[PDB]
C-alpha cells in the first residue's frame, strides 16, 4: 500500500501525502534526506494552495521557541511545536512530532511543485536550532514498531517506511558504509567518465563530504572534481559544441523533438565504498539522468534539457537526478546505504544504468576527508 505514494519531479521535489493535527489536516510534504527538520508551511503564501492551521488543532503544543532554517536553496523561518502526524500510504501508525510551523520565508515554496512542507530524514546532528530537536523518523521510530530503516525509489515513486521492496528493484543491493550519522554521508572513492579515470586524489571526491540527498536537485561536485569532470565530458561530446552558459547549468540546450542524440554523452561511473576493506561497488549514470528534462509548451516543438551536474563548495551532493532510476535503501539500524538498479528504470536500446561490483583498490588511502 506504500507503493507509487510518491508524486513530483526532480527538478521541483518529490513529495509524500501526510496529515497533521486533530482532526487530520491533509498536506503534501517533500521527501528530504538532505536535513533534518519537518516544517510545514503555516501562514499564507502566493505559492501555497494550502497550510497548517494550528488554531483547528487540539493536540498542537507551542514549544514558544524559533526556528531558521537555511538551505542551498531557500530558507526559512517558524515556530516550533508537537503535534500528532499520520501517513496515510505509509505506515498505519500516528505520532506525535517535532513540527516547525513557518511563518516566513524565501525562495522555499516553489510555484505548482504542489507540496506545503517538508520532511527531513536525515540525523539530529544537522537539526536546527540543535541536535536536541528530534527529527520525525526518530520520533517514529521511537514511538511504533516501524523497523529503523526506509527505503526510496524516485521515478511519481515510493518511499517504503520500515523495510525493503524487491517489486521495486533488480539485481543486486550494493551497500556502502554510511561514514557519519549526520547528514548520510558516505565516502566515492573513484570516478570515471566513459571508463576513463579522473585520476584525482580520492579525498578531493569528498572534500569536505559526500551525501545522498533526495531534496537537491543535481549532482553536485566540488570544484576541482566538477571542473575535471565537466573537461572529459565536453571530449567525449566533442562533435557537438555548447555554449559555456549550457555547462555553468544556466541554460538551456535544445534538440528537435526526438533526435536527442543521447549517444554523443558519456556514461559516468560513481565507485563507492564498500563493506569490506578496499572494496567497492560503482553505480552508473546515464545523460538521460544528467541532462533534466524541462518541460515549456512554449519550447514543445523541441526537447530541451539543463546540465544537472553542478558545481559546490561543501561537498558532493547525490542529489535527486543521481537517485532516480536507482532503489536507494537507508539503513539506518546498519549504518549503511543500499543501492540497487531501480524497476522503473531509463535506457535506451544500447546502455543501461547499473549497479555491480566488486571492484577493488591498491591504493590504500582512505578516501574520506574528514
Ligand atoms: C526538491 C528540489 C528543489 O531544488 C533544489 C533544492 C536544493 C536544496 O537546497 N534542497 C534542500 C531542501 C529543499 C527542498 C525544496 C526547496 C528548497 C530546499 C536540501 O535540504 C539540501 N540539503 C543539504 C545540501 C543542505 O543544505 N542541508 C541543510 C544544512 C543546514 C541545516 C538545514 C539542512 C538545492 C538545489 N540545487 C542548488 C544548486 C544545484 C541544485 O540542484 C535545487
Amino acid at each position: 500500500e506504500m507503493v507509487d505514494n510518491l508524486r513530483g519531479k526532480s527538478g521541483q521535489g518529490y513529495y509524500v501525502e501526510m496529515t497533521v493535527g486533530s482532526p487530520p489536516q491533509t498536506l503534501n510534504i517533500l521527501v528530504d534526506t538532505g536535513s533534518s527538520n519537518f516544517a510545514v508551511g503555516a501562514a499564507p503564501h502566493p505559492f501555497l494552495h494550502r497550510y497548517y492551521q494550528r488554531q483547528l488543532s487540539s493536540t498542537y503544543r507551542d514549544l514558544r521557541k524559533g526556528v531558521y532554517v537555511p538551505y542551498t536553496q531557500g530558507k526559512w523561518e517558524g515556530e516550533l511545536g508537537t503535534d500528532l502526524v499520520s501517513i496515510p500510504h505509509g505506515p498505519q501508525v500516528t505520532v506525535r512530532a517535532n513540527i516547525a510551523a513557518i511563518t516566513e520565508s524565501d525562495k522555499f515554496f516553489i510555484q505548482g511543485s504542489n507540496w506545503e512542507g517538508i520532511l527531513g530524514l536525515a540525523y539530529a546532528e544537522i537539526a536546527r536550532p540543535d541536535d536536541s530537536l528530534e527529527p520525525f523518523f526518530d520520533s517514529l521510530v521511537k514511538q511504533t514498531h516501524v523497523p529503523n530503516l526506509f527505503s526510496l525509489q524516485l521515478c511519481g515513486g515510493s518511499m517504503i517506511i520500515g523495510g525493503i521492496d524487491h517489486s521495486l528493484y533488480t539485481g543486486s543491493l550494493w551497500y556502502t558504509p554510511i561514514r557519519r550519522e549526520w547528514y548520510y554521508e558516505v565516502i566515492i572513492v573513484r570516478v570515471e567518465i566513459n571508463g576513463q579515470d579522473l585520476k584525482m586524489d580520492c579525498k578531493e571526491y569528498n572534500y569536505d563530504k559526500s551525501i545522498v540527498d533526495s531534496g537537491t536537485t543535481n549532482l553536485r561536485l566540488p570544484k576541482k572534481v566538477f571542473e575535471a569532470a565537466v573537461k572529459s565530458i565536453k571530449a567525449a561530446s566533442s562533435t557537438e559544441k555548447f555554449p559555456d552558459g549550457f555547462w555553468l547549468g544556466e541554460q538551456l540546450v535544445c534538440w528537435q523533438a526526438g533526435t536527442t542524440p543521447w549517444n554523443i554523452f558519456p556514461v559516468i561511473s560513481l565507485y563507492l565504498m564498500g563493506e569490506v576493506t578496499q572494496q567497492s561497488f560503482r553505480i552508473t549514470i546515464l545523460p538521460q539522468q544528467y541532462l533534466r528534462p524541462v518541460e515549456d509548451v512554449a519550447t514543445s516543438q523541441d526537447d530541451c534539457y539543463k546540465f544537472a551536474i553542478s558545481q559546490s563548495s561543501t561537498g558532493t551532493v547525490m542529489g535527486a537526478v543521481i537517485m532516480e532510476g536507482f532503489y536507494v535503501v537507508f539503513d539506518r539500524a546498519r549504518k549503511r546505504i543500499g543501492f540497487a538498479v531501480s524497476a522503473c528504470h531509463v535506457h535506451d536500446e544500447f546502455r543501461t544504468a547499473a549497479v555491480e561490483g566488486p571492484f577493488v583498490t591498491l591504493d590504500m588511502e582512505d578516501c574520506g576527508y574528514n
